């Protein structure tokens, strides 16, 4: 009996997920505040970006392989969690 096998994971983006470590490309999209969350990409240069990851669901996933996510301010006029950085190439070297 080769140990528990509790990690049944590995499904592509376009369909609904719980947490964010269930699809492939690590990156659950939560609808804004609702919770029907549906898997997604990874961020790209110049699009938005959270900074840090929980163990769940994301509202702007993280940056690409290379890339950083530049989480110093975004707070013009706050009321919901909208706090989010930006994708460029400072991770490299």
């Amino acid at each position: 009996v080769p140990d528990p096998r509790g990690i049944i994971i590995n499904l592509d983006e376009g369909e609904l997920c719980l947490n964010s470590a269930q699809c492939k490309s690590n990156c659950c999209q939560h609808d804004t505040i609702l919770s029907l969350s549906r898997c997604a990409l990874k961020a790209r240069e110049n699009s938005e970006c959270s900074a840090f990851t929980l163990y769940g669901v994301y509202y702007k996933c993280p940056c690409e392989r290379g890339l950083t996510c530049e989480g110093d301010k975004s707070l013009v006029g706050s009321i919901t969690n909208t706090n989010f950085g930006i994708c460029h190439n400072v991770g490299r070297s």
